[PDB]
Parts: C-alpha cells; sequence; structure tokens
C-alpha cells in the first residue's frame, strides 16, 4: 500500500473524525494512535462503544479491511456513514499509511 496515497487517502476519507497521531483529541472518532497492536473495545479515557467490545479482536489491517469496507457486517450496530473504501487497492494503500501513522 503507498504510504504517500495513504496519507491524503485518510485525509479524504476520515480526517475530520480520526486523528492516527498524538494529541489527536477525541472529537468522534477515537485518535488511533496505536491500532496497529492493540485489542478492541478499549481506549484511553475515551468514551467507547459496547459494539466494539462486542468484536474482542486485533487491529492488524487483515480485521479493519472489512470494517473499511462493510461497516454494517462485523456488528450491525456501527454508525453506518456509507459503503466503505474504493476498492481494496484504496484500503491497502490507507493501511500502509495507517501502519507508519498510528505508530507515528
Ligand atoms: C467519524 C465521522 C468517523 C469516520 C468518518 C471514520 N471513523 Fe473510524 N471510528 C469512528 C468511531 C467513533 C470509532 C469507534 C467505534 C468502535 O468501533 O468503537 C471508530 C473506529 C474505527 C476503527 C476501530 C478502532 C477501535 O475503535 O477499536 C478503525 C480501524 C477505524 N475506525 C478506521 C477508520 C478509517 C481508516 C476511516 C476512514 C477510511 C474511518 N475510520 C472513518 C468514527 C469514524
Amino acid at each position: 500500500g503507498d504510504v504517500e496515497k495513504g496519507k491524503k487517502i485518510f485525509v479524504q476519507k476520515c480526517a475530520q473524525c480520526h486523528t492516527v497521531e498524538k494529541g489527536g483529541k477525541h472529537k468522534t472518532g477515537p485518535n488511533l494512535h496505536g491500532l496497529f497492536g492493540r485489542k478492541t473495545g478499549q481506549a484511553p479515557g475515551f468514551t467507547y462503544t459496547d459494539a466494539n467490545k462486542n468484536k474482542g479482536i486485533t487491529w492488524k489491517e487483515e480485521t479493519l479491511m472489512e470494517y473499511l469496507e462493510n461497516p454494517k457486517k462485523y456488528i450491525p450496530g456501527t454508525k453506518m456513514i456509507f459503503a466503505g473504501i474504493k476498492k481494496k487497492t484504496e484500503r491497502e494503500d490507507l493501511i500502509a499509511y495507517l501502519k507508519k501513522a498510528t505508530n507515528e
């Protein structure tokens, strides 16, 4: 996945919702500053969802891959904003940024 496209994709998809970096605040999306290497239904002092805890997985591309292109599949009680990312290609690029970004 391209980190460069990934960066822009994140900014062109999520941006005013997630941060994936330090000091990302707590608007709607949790500041995803440690996605790749944590379990679900947990966050540093942030209002989480039950449905996420109900997932009980490890975030590692392979998992988010469905979530970003199937927000009403894993569990029918998310936020359901749209279909999903454009396709797997974009998803991959997105992840490529994310892998770094979340871990700085
Ligand atoms: C707000 C308008 C959001 C947009 C746009 C995107 N996301 Fe999101 N995301 C949001 C919330 C409130 C949450 C928590 C829901 C939950 O499952 O408890 C999330 C969660 C994620 C996760 C899982 C991390 C976790 O909370 O356990 C991932 C991997 C994620 N979001 C990725 C993601 C990406 C890459 C987006 C743009 C392509 C995106 N989200 C948009 C809120 C919002």
